[PDB]
Parts: structure tokens; sequence; C-alpha cells
């Protein structure tokens, strides 16, 4: 009905967005927010896709944050030689675009606040159930029909429902650690091509940068916490840039890069998964609260935001009944929600093993290959989880299948091939 | 050195014996148990060579070997009703049922015969730091303490590891498995043993599974083995029995027929945890061990074994850097995390093993080709078993000789069958 109360604890892209959904069937939504208001007062920009902007569509938000966003066509892909290939993200119609964390928390909070029948309450935190207020030990928590955990990767609400019974939870920080580096405008133009992903990847190394509007890119930079270790001087670093990205230096601030690099140390990645995410229709998880993947998809928060849609679809499917739809998020969209966490993880791991300026052009081009000569049976990876909402799981399945076939299909080719030499060779 | 304050945090299995060898080496030590002293105030499990090494390394083997039931040999019951006795490797070479709560009782009165140890009943904890907060026998009674050392041996769910688990690069994993577990007894008959004394007992159907243990009354514990689902379509007397007439059809005779309906229904099933993390410590000032630090799904008998093992290499690396703690935490994380994620994983394929691959049959196959085999060539091949309940054999160590044996008899023997025919 409308008159249940729900609150939100974390007033994030997620957390805003779910806000946003929910003030929409008219419930009163209290959202409780532990930083002050960062309209007046992790990562700097990210890549929103087609399960994102789905999501925004459905709040009457994606125009605005799509304005406000710059789109990547295709990826650019820096050779240690200096060489720049130019890789379409599948068809003309379907680019991923880049937009800023802040940008997009920012017309969230105030898209929830242009509900009447929500409010959002900034610095307040939570620590059992009790909601802090401005000072802190003002415990005056109040209650509430949905109990909505938006609180991100370290998550509060989760951390009472790990308790609970039949939780299963993992938490893993991965070896390596992401550090942000900004390329800037040269002489008042965009440095590089602007619409592109652009990408360095070397296999223990690997950088990416992604356009903002002031003609600059934000370039986050991936390495094993050792290598991190073994750059403490600015020597290092530069002799480091000059072996692994010699591009990069001219691209970068020479000596800005060594302001920017020391300015604070390499950040750690966690990945937590759980089941389930919900407790007895009166309390559900949602995004990085729910899931933290490590990021080398672009699809956290696109994920997080499709969690918010997928349940809006079911309190249409089952009339608002909190008892079944709590349930039914928990059953449809955990197989999801992990296999992209998978997908994340064995894309971050291919790419210490085997992704050097050579490889990702192959595999692509492969990929580009085979669904030029077999639509649709064929579909790359890419094209799936960027832009579509084909389930992630049935897309990590079709993933498999495809593999499989071009993997027997291969082999009787190459086996053909095999024959046909000896034949024609002996006779 | 003599000067230095430990604390233990949990008087159970593992507890108990840290405290011991920490006493032996003139640790002021103290352990915290928040249950009372079940002295005054898995039922039985087995014990094998990891465990009986770090007993004897206490002076305790012996008192604990007296109490206990010898199995020398598995026995299997097939739904037919026939019986194979497939013996445990050698003849010096058996494992041994003893009671969780004997064995809790003879290392808690061990831990007081040191005059540097106590043992504090009825004290909970709270919350902790590198000054932890233990509960009086009033609640609400938060005394503070210190120490150099704080040992989390508080179990499965376990206080101290929930603390680490907030700090950074903490890797931790809980999974509660689909199936919970249920003790029930089977009685003496006419004042003897029921059945043949010294064999652990197995009836292995698939998704559902039954061992039985020798107590020395002459009575057998069981653990039956089911997913919670089935546990929920029982809900009668007769729907007990009505099972176990289609699962197990000997126990009806061998287990009260109806102190099967009393055991049944005295408690529900309870479930199975497997708890994985790392690393094992911070930074010297506190260490987890046994179940907090790797609660493993009981399906190879090693759990209390490998906690008992962890407090037997803590010990020798105590000898080996002189009782340097700074020195010891992380060489324990770093030389024993390989071997107790190695036996949780042992422990979880056994177990899913359990639930397709072994009905009555594949059990016998499987030990006798892998007894022929050790026959044939006793130092290239020893079976799994062997390596696990007879040796120190390093758990991850166990598991690499033991899939290498497995890859040069899948082609070894894909050679002779492919080539030859
Ligand atoms: C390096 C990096 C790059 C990434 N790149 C991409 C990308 O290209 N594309 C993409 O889609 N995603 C990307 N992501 C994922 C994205 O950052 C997250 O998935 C997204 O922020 C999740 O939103 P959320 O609201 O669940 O968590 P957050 O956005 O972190 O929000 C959590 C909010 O809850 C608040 N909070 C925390 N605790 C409490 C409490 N106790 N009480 C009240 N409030 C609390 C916080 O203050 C915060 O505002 C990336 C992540 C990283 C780390
Ligand atoms: C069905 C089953 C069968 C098993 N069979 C075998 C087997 O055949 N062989 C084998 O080797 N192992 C077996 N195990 C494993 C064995 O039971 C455990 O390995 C062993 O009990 C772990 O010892 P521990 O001292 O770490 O944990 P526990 O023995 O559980 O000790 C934890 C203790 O700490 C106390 N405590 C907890 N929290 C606090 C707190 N906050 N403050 C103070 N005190 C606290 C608890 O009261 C408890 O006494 C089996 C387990 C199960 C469930
Ligand atoms: C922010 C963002 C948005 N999309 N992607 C992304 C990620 C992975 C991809 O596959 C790599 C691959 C191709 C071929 C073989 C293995 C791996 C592709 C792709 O197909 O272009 C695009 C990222 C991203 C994030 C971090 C790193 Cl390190 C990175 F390279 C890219
Ligand atoms: C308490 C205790 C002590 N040892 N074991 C044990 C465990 C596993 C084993 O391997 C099984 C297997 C044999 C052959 C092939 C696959 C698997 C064997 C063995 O080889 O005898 C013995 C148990 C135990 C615990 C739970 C269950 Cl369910 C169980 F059956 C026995
Ligand atoms: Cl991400
Ligand atoms: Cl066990």
């Amino acid at each position: 009905t409308e008159g249940k109360r729900v609150v939100v604890i974390g007033g994030g892209l997620v957390g805003a967005l779910n806000a946003c959904f929910l003030a929409k069937r008219n419930f009163q939504v209290d959202v409780y927010e532990a930083r002050e208001d960062i309209r007046v007062a992790r990562s700097i920009n990210l890549a929103l896709s087609y399960r994102g902007r789905q999501a925004l569509k459905a709040v009457g938000l994606e125009d605005q944050i799509v304005s406000k966003g710059v789109p990547m066509k295709a990826r650019m892909i820096h050779s240690l030689s200096g060489k720049k290939s130019a890789i379409p993200y599948g068809n003309k119609s379907q680019y991923i675009l880049s937009i800023s964390r802040e940008k997009l928390n920012k017309d969230l909070l105030t898209a929830v606040e242009s509900y009447p029948n929500a409010k959002v309450h900034f610095g307040h935190k939570l620590s059992k159930c009790l909601t802090m207020l401005g000072p802190n030990k003002v415990p005056r928590d109040i209650t509430c029909d949905l109990i909505v955990g938006c609180d991100g990767a370290y998550s509060t609400v989760r951390a009472h429902l790990m308790k609970k019974p039949r939780f299963d939870y993992s938490q893993q920080y991965i070896p390596h650690g992401y550090m942000e580096l900004t390329i800037p405008p040269k002489n008042g133009e965009y440095a590089m091509e602007p619409n592109c992903l652009h990408i360095w990847p070397r296999n223990a190394f690997m950088m990416i940068a992604l356009p903002n509007m002031d003609k600059s890119f934000t370039c986050t930079l991936f390495m094993s916490f050792e290598e991190f270790e073994k750059l403490p001087t600015h020597s290092d670093v530069l002799d480091f840039f000059q072996k692994n990205f010699p591009d990069a230096i001219p691209l970068m601030g020479e000596q800005a890069l060594m302001r920017d690099f020391f300015l604070l140390p390499a950040q750690p990645m966690i990945s937590v998964k759980c089941s389930p995410f919900h407790l007895k229709s009166r309390c559900v998880l949602m995004g990085d609260a729910a899931h933290a993947i490590v990021p080398f998809f672009g699809q956290g928060m696109n994920a997080g935001f499709e969690d918010c849609l997928v349940f809006d679809e079911l309190m249409d499917k089952f009339n608002n009944d909190l008892s079944v739809c709590l349930p039914e998020f928990s059953r449809f969209r955990i197989p999801d929600d992990h296999a992209i966490s998978d997908l994340s993880m064995y894309n971050y791991i291919e790419m210490r093993a085997h992704v050097n300026s050579r490889w990702f052009l192959f595999q692509r081009l492969l990929d580009k290959f085979l669904h030029a000569l077999m639509p649709s049976t064929f579909i790359p990876l890419y094209t799936m989880v960027a832009f579509t909402r084909i389930r992630y799981h049935e897309a990590v399945l079709r993933w498999h299948w495809q593999k499989k076939v071009i993997n027997r299909g291969l082999f009787v080719l190459g086996s053909l091939v095999a024959i046909g030499s000896a034949y024609i060779l002996v006779h």
C-alpha cells in the first residue's frame, strides 16, 4: 500500500535510486546517510550501461544522467610499442558511457527529495537494529515496515543479517589494489580520443582511463600490492612507467604523476558474496551491501541499480506483498548478482595471466568474427552484460555454451584440415 | 618466559589443550569458559595420530587413550543386510572412539594440574583489543582485563574471530551446508555390544548417511546426517520408523525400537557450518586456533585432530623461535593455514562425494583398490586415509601426493587400457 514506512540505510548511488523507486510507489521513505550532504559539503567516475540506464529510466532520471556523461563508443587499446588499436563496442547503437560518481549521487539525492513523501537524513549513522543523529550517542532509532540496506560494501545491515541462521557469507581482499591518476587537457582539448574506453592492458599491471567533461580523463591503475611496495621513490615510479606504460608520461603531467601517485596509498578491492539477501519480509540488502564485486567489468553500479529495478518489477508483479517480494528477490536475483561477481573475478584473473597489447585484440576481434558469422547464436560476452538485461547467470551459461561450440566446431575444422593436407599431399 | 600473561578464550577441546601446552612453558595462563564447569554441572569422536601426537606432547595421550575404544576397521552396512569389514591400513594403525565430554574434562583437569594456570568458568567475552571485556558469573558485570596474548579457542562461532574479521586484509567465509545432524544411540543387547565393537560403522546411503562409534559401556553412539529438507518430512514417530525401515532397515533392531523415538525427537537437527579464514593472527597480540580458525564439516573425523595439531605446531614454533610471539604468530599463519585449509577442503570434498558416489558398494571398491596399490608399491602409493589418520604428512602435501597418485594411476592405467587395447 501507500502508508507503510521504509528506511533506506545509505544515501549512496543505490540507496538514493531505491528511495526514488519506493517514493514513486507512495511509500514513506526515510533515507539515513552517514556522511554530510555532498551537494553542500571510491571511484571518481564510472561506466554506465544498459542495465543501470534501464533502472534510471524507470524513475525518469536516465535523460538527466546521460546528458552529463561522455559516450564511449569503443575500446582504445594502448600497446607497449605505442600502437593505439581501436575496437568498437558491439553494434553502432550500443555504447557504454562515462559519468561521475558525484554528479550521479547528487542528482539522485535531489531526485529523492523531489518526492514530498521522502526525506533524507544526512549525518545519520547506524550501530544495531539504532540510527545516530547529528550528535553521536543521540540514539534515537525509529521503526518501519521495511529496512533496506544500501550501506555499501562494508555494510552494517549485512553485519546483523550475517549473525542470523542459514546465512552464507564470504569476503576476499584480492592481490591487487587501485589508485587514481588524471590525464589533463592538452591545450584545452582532450589529450586522447575522447569517445573511447582507454585500456593499457599489461598482465600484472593494467590501466584504464575514462573521459570527463572538463577535457580530462581519469585513470585508475591496477597492480599487485607487491609492486606498490617496489615503487617508494619518484625515480622508481618514473622507471616503472617508462618500462610498462610509455605513452602515459607525456599524456599525464610528468611531475603531477608524482604528486598524484604518492597522494594517498593504493586502495584494496574487496569481494563480498552473501546469501540470501533478505530476512522474513522486514529486511533486504541491495547493491554493494548485497554484493561487492572487484571492479573488472564496469558493472557494480549497473548491477546494484538493476537490483532496484528487479525489485520494483516484483512489487508490480506481486501487488506490493513484501512477504512475497523479499523471498523472490533473493531467489531471482542472487543467481545473477553471484554470476556478475564471478564474471568480474574471472576477468580480473584472466587479466593477470595473459592480456597484453596483443591478446585483447585477438580475443575481441575473434568475438566480432563469430557474431558476424553466426548472429544470433553467438553474441559476445561484453555485448550480453553491457548492452542487454539477459540475466547474468544465463549470460554465463550462453557464454560457456558458445565457447563449447567454438571449441568443438574448431576441432572438426582442424581435423578436416589435418586429413585434407595428407590426402592432397599423397594424391 | 615467566613474566608474560596470556588469556585463552574458551575452555573447550582446543582451548584446554592449548592452555596446557602454554602453562607447560611457564606462561601465566587464564582460560575463560562461557559454560559452567562441565565436570560438576558429537557426543563422541574419532581420535587419531595428529591429535594423539599433541596429546603426547603434554603428557596426556595415555590418560585419554585408556578411556577410548579402538576402531580397527570400517564396517559397512549395505542396504541388503550385508556387512563388509575393511581394515584400517595396518595392525598398528587404528583410529579410536572417545567422548567429547570425558576428553574435555580430563583436559580441564590437566589445565588445573599446573599452578600457573587458572580456568574461569561461567565467564563469557564481549569485546577485545590489541584490554578485553569478559563477563562475570553475574551478567552485566563487565570487568576489563589485560594480557600479552589472547588465544581465540571459542569455537566455530567465535567472538574473538568476529573482531579480527573487522580488520583489514582479512579473508573470511562461512557456508552452512544443506545437511544437519542428529545423535542416536544403539544400546547394549543383553549387556553386550550390539555389533562389532572395534569398527567404525558406516551406513552410506547418499542423501542420508549414518555412522556409529562404540562407547565403553556397551553402546554405540550414532550420528545421522540428512538434508534439513528430509528432517522436516518426519514429524511423527510413524514417519521416522517408516523412514528407518526404508533407508536403515537393520537399525530398528540394533537401536532401541523406541529409544530411536526418544532420541530422534529429543532436540532438533543441528546445522553444520564450514568456516575458513586468513590469516590466523593479529600482529603478535592475538591468534585463532581450532574451530575459531577452521570449522570443517564433520566428514573426515579430523576436526578436533587438526585443532590439536594447531596447538602442537604452535609449540614447535615457540621452541624453534625461543618464545617470540612476534615471530610465532605470523609463522603459525604461514605454516598452518595451507594445511588447515587443505583438511577443510578434504572434508567437504568427502562430504559431496558421499552424496553422489558412495552407496553401499563404491566404498569397498575404492578402499580395496587403494589397498592393492599400497601393497604393490608401499612407498610411491600411500592411501589417503592412512596419510591423514596415521601420519603427520602435512595436509596440503597429503592432498598433493593424493592428486599426484590419482594422476599417475589415471595416466598409467589409461596407458595399459588404451594402448594394449
Ligand atoms: C575502483 C572502482 C571502480 C568502479 N567502477 C565502476 C564502473 O565503471 N561502473 C560501475 O557500474 N560500477 C563501478 N564500480 C562500482 C560502484 O562504485 C559501486 O557498485 C556503487 O557505488 C554501489 O553503490 P552503493 O550505494 O551500493 O554503495 P556506495 O555507492 O558506496 O554507497 C554506500 C553509502 O552508504 C553510506 N553508509 C555506509 N555505512 C553507513 C551507515 N552505517 N549508516 C548510514 N549510511 C552508511 C555511505 O556513506 C555511502 O554513501 C566501481 C567501484 C570501484 C571501487
Ligand atoms: C557431528 C560432529 C562430529 C565430529 N567428529 C569428529 C571426529 O570424529 N574427530 C575429530 O577429530 N573431530 C570431530 N569433530 C570436530 C570437533 O567437535 C571440534 O573440532 C572441536 O570441538 C573443536 O574444538 P574447539 O575447542 O576449537 O571448539 P569447542 O570444543 O566448540 O570449544 C569452544 C568453547 O569455547 C566456549 N566459548 C565460545 N564462545 C565463547 C566466549 N565468547 N567467551 C568464552 N567462552 C566461549 C564454548 O562454550 C566452548 O566450550 C566433530 C564435530 C561434529 C559437529
Ligand atoms: C570500467 C570498465 C568498463 N568496461 N570495462 C571492461 C572490462 C573488461 C573488458 O574485457 C577485458 C578482457 C578482454 C578479453 C580478454 C580478457 C579480458 C572490457 C572489454 O571487453 O572492453 C571492458 C572496464 C574495465 C575495468 C577494468 C579494466 Cl582493467 C579493464 F580493462 C576494463
Ligand atoms: C567419524 C569419522 C572418522 N573417519 N571417518 C571417515 C570419513 C570418511 C572416510 O572416507 C569415506 C570415503 C571412503 C571411500 C570413498 C569416499 C569416501 C572414512 C573411511 O575411509 O573410512 C572414514 C569418519 C566419518 C565421518 C562422517 C561420515 Cl559420513 C563417515 F562415513 C565417516
Ligand atoms: Cl565494478
Ligand atoms: Cl570433523
